[PDB]
């Protein structure tokens, strides 16, 4: 692991504080601007949608990426949530109430066993079965997110290959002729400190760069900084143009 404090300039530029962690898969080398915060464990918030999706698929709670989960008719503050969703759009718009129903159907015993099998964070699901990743006991650091994502990339988690392929499809965020980004955002607001997350990886022709970032996020107005700061780091390190 190497520390590169120069990336702090990207946070300071936006009056922010946080951490970016990168992992060069070919060379098995990690880089970060803050080795302490890189290993600080936070609520995963919606980044938990990655393991939750895997478990739901593997237990048949979700049949496939086309199955429709009908809106329950309750109007919520995020407009995109007030409609029917499949796994692809529920990941895209981070639709909490769809995933809350998954978790209830999964149930606490199976949720706990799967997170242990995944070696996920502190493996603690204390709290409500349908909100613990938002206001319960589960904590994961940026470097632990990378360990988890690497197993997913390699199809090494303790679920079927199909489940892992479908979730990686549903993580698709950006692609062009230079790179592919598979990732998931998160925003933890229920418990302090409020933080934003972005975790995933960048696929190149001949390498994969895993990343996990979090940043202090006192208001929703800075959420776009999650991707913008990560991309400034990726550009500085010549991973993306
Ligand atoms: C949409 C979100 C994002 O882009 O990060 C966010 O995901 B969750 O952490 C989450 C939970 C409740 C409300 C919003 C969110």
């Amino acid at each position: 692991w190497q520390e590169n404090k120069s990336w702090n300039a990207h946070f300071t530029e936006h009056k922010s504080q946080g951490v970016v962690v990168l992992w060069n898969e070919n060379k098995q080398q990690g880089f970060t601007n803050n080795l302490k915060r890189a290993n600080q464990a936070f609520l995963p918030a919606s980044t938990f949608k990655i393991p939750n999706s895997l478990i739901a698929l593997d237990l048949g709670v979700v049949k496939d990426e086309h199955q429709v989960f009908k809106w329950d008719g309750q109007t919520r503050d995020i407009a995109t949530w007030n409609r029917d969703h499949n796994l692809i759009t529920a990941m895209k718009y981070s639709v909490v109430p769809v995933y809350q129903e998954f978790a209830r159907q999964i149930g606490e015993a199976r949720m706990s066993k799967m997170l242990h099998a995944f070696d996920y964070g502190n493996e603690d699901i204390s709290g409500n079965v349908d909100s613990f990743w938002l206001d319960g006991g589960i904590r994961i650091s940026a470097t632990e997110q990378i360990s988890f994502l690497r197993k997913l990339y390699h199809n090494k988690l303790h679920v079927s290959e199909r489940s892992q392929r479908i979730v990686k499809q549903a993580m698709l965020t950006e692609a062009n002729g230079d790179y592919i980004i598979r990732a998931k955002t998160g925003y933890s607001t229920r418990i302090e400190p409020k933080i934003g997350w972005w975790v995933g990886w960048v696929e190149l022709d001949d390498n994969v760069w895993f990343f996990a970032m979090n940043m202090d996020m006192p208001t929703s107005d800075g959420l776009g900084l999650r991707q913008a700061i990560t991309k400034e780091v990726l550009k500085q390190e010549k991973i993306i143009p």
